[PDB]
């Protein structure tokens, strides 16, 4: 079945664009990446950077994850991200989201060998 590392790429990586280009980014991405297949995932962040730059975060600043785990890491640099938050009009299967673009430090949880991002924890 899909690996945690591949899942992270599918849910959170968008190396193909530098930023969201319109308010419809989230609606299109959430759908296309299959995040709304079973239900409307409430929140999701997409990172507009190279895969290598995001994998490198696993060797940056170790910080506790929001849930207390100690396998989280914070990016030394800000990164281009897009926050997707479900709107009041969202109704499965017609999931709807508000798109928010920003430049923030990301916090990911890493695992494995190679040690790569498997979860997106927060943006700060």
């Amino acid at each position: 079945k899909e690996t945690a590392a591949a899942k992270f790429e599918r849910q959170h990586m968008d190396s193909s664009t530098s930023a969201a280009s319109s308010s419809n980014y989230c609606n299109q991405m959430m759908k296309s990446r299959n995040l709304t297949k079973d239900r409307c995932k409430p929140v999701n962040t997409f990172v507009h950077e190279s895969l290598a730059d995001v994998q490198a975060v696993c060797s940056q600043k170790n910080v506790a994850c929001k849930n207390g785990q100690t396998n989280c890491y914070q990016s030394y640099s800000t990164m281009s991200i897009t926050d997707c938050r479900e709107t009041g009009s969202s109704k499965y299967p017609n999931c709807a989201y508000k798109t928010t673009q920003a430049n923030k430090h990301i916090i990911v949880a890493c695992e494995g060998n190679p040690y790569v991002p498997v979860h997106f924890d927060a943006s700060v």
